[PDB]
């Protein structure tokens, strides 16, 4: 059916007037990448561009960027034709001119600096009316081709002349500003962004289509998470890209005025959104407008809450507006807000992971001239506790430090600042290090919800335990049909018991990483904090966070911490049950197995935990994590030493055979000792080398040589002389008798 | 609407209430419905604002005026009956309170069928399976589930089919069909279950789901059905029927299933308060939760109020002898008070399960509350065989299995330990099937053969090898000392205290 028309999609290449298509549809149209091809678009405009054949994009879909789609006056989902134009010409002088106020506050011969390198050896095909763009010097500016000596479209040549003159002319009212937030500006919430897309695509992109059917739309979205995680940014980008009218309802803006005035403002905003259907209503800081009903002290606040409820119900009965909200916690807002019909679906924006932090940093450094030493992978891996706007402030601090290092020290009395000095600014790694260390407050202190970077290779030994855990986790989620075929409900929990230091935490992290599932590790400090604070209800939202991050591995490190603080083996005269452990049991009983949220518990004292947690259906699998043997210790050493550069003279098998009954974390402490001795040796060698030659006044005397870049066997031998037996043999006997008593108990 | 009422000015809110009541009186017979009544009428000690109290009083006066001269029936909606002002529930104002409650599996099935009445859904929907799987979803939750399934179907069809061909018409939209995958995705990824409190429903566990304990089954059938199925016989004799029974014995013998099956046989709702709930009420120092627990049980008459792990509080507050304190507990005390305040005629039966009957307070064993101490013994050969037959009815098992032999190996094994035996063996079968599937997938991918498919199921059932491996893995159920303690407690049913 006319394999000429074709549908739109996003793009990867950053070059302008460039495309890519699937590999098979290159003979269907019978033209290759170099073939300059024209494409059609509404308002009767057609633009020529280079072509390419890629793979990712489907046969029915094209790839391009805003630079071209704007002049084409076309959006996504739309469809266009295509035709090869080998008749293109090596164009001669083709007049251009900057079309914007971007030129505001600029100097220097922009012509050369900005254009020549872009037009360098490009043969960038051009057609009159183009709005191509170029960026530099912490700025970005575009130019329109007003004239094509040959018309309508031609090729550029390095020989062609440029008599480029004139003054900045104005963007006709048909031009669309790119200031609107876009999905390219969202990072760290890719899953959340996809969820929002699938929620709001039908109500907004297809209003009449949804009006034809009689289904209930999602008209309430609760974006909850830490402040600064881009909730309003996500809402603005979604509304702008989908074309929905965005109204920024601010809680402080709402209830800043009089009570009657606040209600009138809310009603006017809702009426305007209804008039501009399809529209998106976003209410950031919804907890300010709508607190808990028992907590809202002022009658004015309750009246405002009720007015908002009535307005959103009126939207529900007769409107086409999707309401979005932002809050720190879902429970901080009124429970009546989350009532069905009002706020049906709550999206946990959450925190960005290492990949998410990398994406956010890349987004914020897109227009920032940054050096090659930035290694944003390393920054993101190091970055912890920073969410969204925290990384934005980090990038701003790095840029400001670079500017204060350059401007405040270079251009003082020479001559007034011009564009040349500002566009030459570069951001280095030292600026990012300083931003990380001295000038960044991490606003994140609660539980981390991310896919851990620890893999199976990061764990040594425990192959049988690895396989059993792989079964118990992957098989329910990777082969649900097999479990459904048999009459057995998959287990939703496992308990890890054994000597401390055997890697139960890494086991949970690796099983979460293998399934690409988020891991929420609640260590013993968190359990004891909830127990001592008499706040067992925190387990409720912990399990809610775990469920919202499905698939998730809900790890409870040091599950016996409360049982150990409330006495030792026999302890006080009380029993073994604990309030926080009890809340964990209640949540697990209330947790559906299908939710593919797995609970892993690590206990260094399995005998002191309450047997109620060992009842079938909660933690029926008691996986014993034994003290590593020779092969396991060798594998642990291999996994640990993969990071620290170690000399080949090291003998890991011999080191393991000396270490009788040593735990994995005790082997990492062995590296702590030996690797730290190597670091100290390097530092002392550096300082003595610095001090020795400073006495001799020699202009050229540099015997530069690295003392040692690796760790030799001497450091490991010193660690052996320092580090000693891992744990008492009595503890190992207790663990082995507990393993022997897996049954015939209670 | 409560928000609609108190959204306006205080005088304006009162005027709106008066106008609504006057219009309802004019349109008699009329129904006044006040959803979110707790918003209009909170607890009297809790309503901070004077405007809110004035609105509460205005509503009270308007409904009293309806009572004296009108023909209007007033209905109200609230999360909890106690969340509203107690003066609202005064006789003459709100005489009868209807507990809407939560839908059961059949109720969820009915709701799904209602919401799919106008929805073109495929034959693979198997809404029985969805409803049986659906837990924690109530009403509008299932409505949102159906909406999510429909929206996923639309986003799969419309967003991928009709892009540049031609404008949408009725033919493409009426051809839309909802599949099972959409319902699975709605269940898993895009549905928040708003239910976390106690479940009030008729359990699906029947007598056939329990193996053995025939004498216990008959005794429980008597103690429950006979007061409610033959009230005339009990009234003829001068004996008040018992309103409670205690189940004591080794854990894993199916006391929970006994309560569920006796609730199902009478078609009575079962509210199972497990040990976690009792310990939550004890640790939180909120013993008053037992009050509304018993209120929910009474409102669901006939009901079997099951208290699983009734010794959980007595076990957390020390072991056998424990601390220097006694055996009575605040939550157990509230349970005793509620049972003493519960009329037997209300046909609300209380069942208590204790794995440590010796640590519970004897005050709960006083006649009139839990006078019947039914011992749930460790299953013998016949009971174990029946338990295995009941459990294996769900998991497809090969006929080569020898349940009598398996029971005769399992000396002194509890029923839940036999279900753990299936956990082991049936899981080994599942793992064998999965590994066979993956190795079959991997083996032929090397050969570039256009047509080479030796399709055959590895094993659809569970063979005796899996059960033998489970026997090599699973071991003795419980210590013999515990069984001796249970048998001596049974021997000391009398001549104590
Ligand atoms: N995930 C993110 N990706 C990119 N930028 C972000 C992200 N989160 C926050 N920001 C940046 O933070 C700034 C303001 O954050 P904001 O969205 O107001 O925080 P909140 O979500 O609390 O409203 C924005 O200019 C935006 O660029
Ligand atoms: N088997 C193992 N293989 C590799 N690394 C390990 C192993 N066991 C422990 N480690 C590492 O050594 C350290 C000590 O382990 P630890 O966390 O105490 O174990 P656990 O969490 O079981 O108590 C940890 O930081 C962990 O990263
Ligand atoms: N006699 C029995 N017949 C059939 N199934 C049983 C029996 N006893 C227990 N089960 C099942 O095996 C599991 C273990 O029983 P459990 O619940 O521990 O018993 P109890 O509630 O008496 O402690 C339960 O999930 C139950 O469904």
């Amino acid at each position: 059916n006319r394999p000429n028309r074709l549908i739109v999609d996003e793009a990867i290449n950053e070059d302008n007037s460039v495309v890519s298509l699937s590999q098979p549809k290159m003979d269907e149209l019978q033209l290759f990448r170099g073939d300059t091809v024209l494409l059609k678009g509404k308002k009767r405009r057609e633009a020529v561009c280079i072509v390419l054949s890629d793979d990712t994009c489907s046969d029915e879909k094209i790839r391009m960027n805003r630079v071209v789609r704007n002049n084409l006056r076309v959006r996504l989902g739309d469809v266009i034709s295509i035709q090869p134009c080998p008749d293109v010409k090596y164009g001669k002088r083709i007049h251009v001119l900057p079309i914007d106020d971007t030129v505001e506050g600029i100097t220097g011969n922009l012509f050369e600096v900005y254009l020549k390198p872009y037009f360098l050896e490009a043969y960038r095909p051009i057609r009159k009316g183009d709005i191509f763009l170029v960026r530099g010097g912490m700025r970005a500016v575009e130019f329109k081709v007003v004239e094509t000596d040959p018309s309508p479209y031609c090729i550029v040549a390095p020989d062609t002349v440029i008599h480029c003159e004139g003054e900045p002319i104005k963007r006709e009212d048909e031009e669309e500003s790119l200031n609107e937030v876009g999905y390219d500006d969202i990072g760290g919430c890719r899953k959340q962004l996809a969820q929002i897309k699938e929620m709001v695509e039908l109500p907004l992109r297809h209003p009449a289509l949804f009006k034809a059917i009689g289904v209930k739309p999602p008209r309430g979205i609760l974006l909850y998470g830490p402040p600064g995680t881009g909730k309003t940014l996500i809402a603005r980008a979604v509304a702008n890209e989908t074309g929905a009218f965005f109204f920024l309802i601010n809680g402080p803006e709402i209830m800043s005025k009089l009570a009657g005035e606040s209600e009138s403002n809310l009603r006017k905003a809702f009426e305007e959104a209804e008039k501009n259907a399809p529209a998106i209503i976003f209410i950031d800081e919804l907890d300010a407008i709508a607190p808990k009903r028992e907590k809202t002290h002022g009658e004015v606040e309750r009246r405002i809450v009720s007015q908002l409820l009535t307005l959103m119900d009126g939207l529900k009965q007769r409107a086409h507006v999707i309401v979005m909200a932002a809050t720190n916690r879902p429970n901080s807002i009124d429970p009546a807000l989350r009532r069905f019909g009002r706020f049906d679906r709550e999206v946990d924006i959450g925190i960005p992971d290492a990949t998410g932090r990398l994406e956010i940093l890349q987004i914020h450094t897109k227009n920032m001239k940054l050096a090659d030493d930035v290694d944003l992978e390393q920054v993101a891996n190091e970055t912890h506790g920073h969410v969204g706007a925290d990384l934005a402030a980090l990038c701003s601090e790095a840029a400001l430090q670079a500017i204060r290092k350059k401007m405040d020290l270079i251009d003082l009395e020479d001559e007034t600042i011009d564009a040349e000095v500002m566009n030459s600014l570069a951001v280095t790694m030292d600026d990012f290090r300083w931003a990380l260390s001295q000038s960044n407050p991490s606003a994140l202190r609660e539980t981390v919800v991310e896919v851990p970077q620890v893999t199976w290779e990061d764990i040594g030994g425990l192959e049988d335990v690895k396989r059993e855990l792989q079964e118990l986790v992957q098989y329910p989620v990777e082969h649900p049909d097999k479990f459904l075929k048999f009459g057995m409900t998959p287990s939703k929990g496992v308990l890890f018991y054994g000597p401390p230091g055997c890697g139960k935490t890494l086991l949970a992290k690796a099983i979460a990483n293998e399934c690409q599932a988020n891991a929420i590790s609640i260590k013993g400090p968190e359990l004891l904090t909830m127990w001592f604070g008499e706040s067992e209800a925190n387990v409720r939202e912990i399990f809610d966070k775990a469920r919202q991050a499905a698939p998730c591995v809900l790890f409870f490190d040091e599950l016996d911490s409360i049982a150990k603080a409330r006495g030792g083996n026999i302890g006080d005269g009380g029993g073994a049950a604990d309030r926080v452990i009890n809340q964990i049991l209640t949540e697990m009983d209330g947790m559906s197995t299908k939710k593919n949220v797995f609970i892993i518990g690590a206990t260094n004292r399995p005998d002191i935990i309450d047997p109620a947690i060992l009842r079938p259906g909660r933690l029926d699998q008691l996986i014993y994590i034994p003290l590593p043997d020779e092969k396991s210790r060798v594998a642990i050493l291999k996994a640990n030493l993969r990071k620290s550069p170690v000399a080949k003279d090291v003998d890991l098998e011999f080191l393991a055979k000396m270490t009788n009954g040593f735990s994995g974390a005790d082997l990492t402490e062995i590296c702590q000792r030996a690797c730290k001795l190597a670091i100290r040796e390097s530092i002392e060698s550096e300082i003595r080398r610095e001090r020795e030659r400073q006495t001799n006044p020699s202009a050229m005397e540099v015997e530069e040589d690295d003392p040692v870049p690796e760790i030799r066997r001497d450091h490991f031998e010193e660690a052996m002389r320092f580090a000693r037996r891992s744990v008492s043999d009595n503890d190992i006997r207790k663990y082995e008798m507990f393993a022997q008593t897996l049954q015939q108990s209670r």
